[PDB]
């Protein structure tokens, strides 16, 4: 029963709550990014993952032909997720390469991040522990910054292809193509492992984190707002992709997992609980990185907003720097990067398999089983890859910061968001979708969601949109480095890319 769901539910929890979530409230501040997540939340996540479990299952196609016999004049939605979709596939098993190179290099007796005393190294090093005794660096970001790979002065310097990097990817991409080559996503007791190992490795960081001294100061950051950084358009942009990312809203992912679900099921209480289980192992995870956040700044005696690196490797300089004191250090590495590369993994079969179906779809005579989907999944697989190695060279971090502000964040999610709601809230009508629901489970839902999807989403969005395009500000990468006009140019022409798919089949369809 319950046990049963969520043993199914168990790969819900995945890279984003873990990786993305503890940055994005550390780029712009802890305690101001609660308030919007909550409100975002409560206003369009919950409500839009319900809806879109609703039309997943309300409609057996699951995906693109969702919205065929919905809306068919913004039948976009689909193809703007699908590109989402591609991108996300393209910039995410970057940080399951990183987990990997981290497993490969965990094998040794002493961890290199444990000491700086190594061959890619300024003198200027300095061990954090004797810290207390402008320009000194912890071992851990310099070891991140240049040995994992090494950052140019600016992504106008490409640089040189780096080899490591890429044998990981390569490694990683090959683990998943045979993997998807038979399939081992029907599991018997292995779901019972796949679904205890990361919460309890995530139970474990969470006692070591808030047994951790100097975790108070990390809490309150991260808790007690900041009500004048509100005034920025930042936090909102952010706070309202976080969340859709996490529930892997938009991503055409949520709107085909109904499909399977029958008409007479209950989803509405599946849908609150997978909901409210990821929103709080979102929360527990930000209080144990936090915490262990907290501890290192305490340690190196520096400003909390500046300690750590303000970008997607923060994860990466926190959770090491955790298992580093907890006992012995080698045991806990591997089975935590091990669970990094599960769940990560996990993660890109359904992104995947997903993607692949929606194409296929697209054009069912061209690839019918045999071996044409065979060479077909080859050949994505190698274009990914291929295209992920333009941001693991030499300075790679600034265009994969830059791709994923720019691919599955920002504006794209929003825009795709707010004319989901908008034409399921404006056209189909919430009150076809009670009746229909009515009809269909048991228990009349509350009048709750249909005013949510009506005005808070809407509402929210454009408002968000339009505030940020009066106070435009540049991107920047951490907080002292500056993208060229062109970089910029660049991103938006990314956002774009995704964007115009709604205005571009609309127009298709108003032709004839
Ligand atoms: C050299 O590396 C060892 C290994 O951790 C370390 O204990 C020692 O302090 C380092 N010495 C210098 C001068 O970096
Ligand atoms: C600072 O360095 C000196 C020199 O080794 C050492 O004696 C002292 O204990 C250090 N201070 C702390 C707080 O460890
Ligand atoms: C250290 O940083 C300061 C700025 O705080 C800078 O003026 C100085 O040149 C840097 N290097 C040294 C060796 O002090
Ligand atoms: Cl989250």
């Amino acid at each position: 029963k319950i046990d049963f769901v969520l043993s199914v539910a168990g790969g819900f929890v995945g890279l984003g709550n873990v990786w993305r979530f503890p940055y994005l409230c550390y780029k712009n501040g802890g305690g101001a990014f609660l308030i919007p997540y909550f409100i975002f939340l409560f206003g369009s996540g919950l409500p839009v993952f319900f809806l879109e479990i609703i039309i997943g299952q309300y409609t057996s196609e699951g995906g693109i032909t969702c919205w065929e016999k919905i809306c068919p004049l913004f039948s976009g939605i689909g193809y703007a997720s699908v590109v989402i979709v591609s991108l996300l596939n393209v910039y995410y098993i970057v940080i399951l390469a990183w987990a990997t190179y981290y497993l490969f290099q965990s094998f040794q007796k002493e961890l290199p991040w444990a000491h700086c005393n190594h061959s890619w190294n300024t003198p200027h090093c300095m061990e954090d522990t004797m810290r207390k005794n402008t320009n000194f660096t912890s071992p851990v970001i310099e070891f991140w910054e240049r040995n994992v790979l090494s950052l140019s002065p600016g992504i106008d310097h490409p640089g040189s292809l780096k080899w490591d990097l890429a044998l990981c990817l390569l490694l990683v991409w090959l683990v998943c193509f045979f993997c998807i080559w038979k399939g081992v996503r029907s599991t018997g007791k292995v779901v019972y492992f796949t679904a205890t190992f990361p919460f309890a490795m995530l139970l474990v960081l969470l006692v070591r984190g808030l047994t951790l001294p100097g975790a108070g100061a990390g809490i309150k950051f991260y808790l007690y707002p900041d009500i004048t950084r509100l005034e920025d358009p930042q936090v909102w942009i952010d706070a309202g992709t976080q969340i859709f990312f996490s529930y892997a809203i938009c991503l055409g992912a949520m709107t085909s997992l109904g499909s399977y679900n029958k008409y007479k099921y209950n989803s509405y209480r599946d849908c609150m609980l997978l909901g409210c289980l990821n929103s709080g192992t979102s929360f527990v995870s930000g209080f144990a990185i936090f915490s262990i956040l907290g501890f290192m700044a305490q340690e190196q005696g520096v400003d909390i907003a500046d300690v750590a690196e303000s970008g997607p490797g923060l994860a990466f300089i926190a959770y090491p720097k955790a298992v580093t004191m907890m006992p012995l250090p080698t045991f806990w590495s591997i089975l935590f990067f091990i669970m990094l590369l599960l769940l990560g993994l996990d993660s890109q079969f359904v992104e995947v398999e997903g993607q692949i179906t929606s194409l296929v779809d697209l054009y069912p005579s061209f690839l019918r089983k045999g071996y044409r989907r065979e060479i077909f999944i080859a050949f994505v697989c190698s274009i990914s890859y291929l295209l992920g190695l333009t941001m693991v060279t030499e300075g790679g971090m600034y265009v994969f910061q830059l791709f994923d502000y720019y691919a599955a964040s920002g504006v794209c999610l929003l825009w795709v968001a707010f004319f989901e709601c908008f034409v399921i809230a404006w056209i189909y009508g919430g009150d076809n979708l009670y009746d229909g629901i009515e009809d269909m489970i048991g228990y009349r839902p509350g009048p709750w969601m249909k005013y949510s999807w009506a005005v808070i989403t809407p509402v929210l969005c454009v408002g968000c949109f339009i505030f940020s395009l009066v106070k435009y500000v540049p991107l920047t990468y951490n907080k002292t480095y500056v993208y060229p006009n062109w970089a910029i140019g660049l991103g938006w022409s990314l956002a774009l890319s995704s964007m115009l798919c709604v205005p571009l089949v609309i127009v298709i369809r108003l032709c004839q």
